């Protein structure tokens, strides 16, 4: 999760408000 967003578009708050890597897990 912190390896990939940091690299290229780093936007942590903006995403864990709305749809991050944790709301992807939850439809799997």
């Amino acid at each position: 999760a912190n390896t990939w967003r940091a690299f290229d578009g780093p936007g942590a708050h903006r995403a864990l408000s709305g749809a991050p890597i944790s709301f992807i897990h939850l439809l799997s």
